[PDB]
């Protein structure tokens, strides 16, 4: 069995900004959900081959997760927040996608995602 390679975190030919939302997504959002009791299913990629999920990734084909979104963040790999706001409902949508609802990890998800909005819903004005 096979992992895809991962998601990027390094370009060096990628155009970077380190602005206060982007600050706010690495300080708040990003550490609050990685602190989290029901985090570990999502900091790190998927692994299809421990997890004995061989259909993984034929399911999913825009992988994402917090240890990917975390080195993007503290490697200054985005131009703006909306990158990296993408970023954390693709990692939500591709669990309630590849999952059965009332899966254990869709309630995990479901937690972590009601943080995240109630995180989001304060982003800061653009300095």
């Amino acid at each position: 069995s096979m992992n895809p390679p991962p998601p990027e975190t390094s370009n060096p030919n990628k155009p970077k900004r380190q602005t206060n939302q982007l600050q706010y997504l690495l300080r708040v959002v990003l550490k609050t959900l990685w602190k989290h009791q029901f985090a570990w299913p999502f900091q790190q990629p998927v692994d299809a081959v421990k997890l004995n999920l061989p259909d993984y990734y034929k399911i999913i084909k825009t992988p994402m997760d917090m240890g990917t979104i975390k080195k993007r963040l503290e490697n200054n790999y985005y131009w703006n927040a909306q990158e990296c706001i993408q970023d954390f409902n693709t990692m939500f949508t591709n669990c309630y996608i590849y999952n059965k609802p009332g899966d254990d990890i869709v309630l995990m998800a479901e937690a972590l995602e009601k943080l995240f909005l109630q995180k989001i819903n304060e982003l800061p004005t653009e300095e």
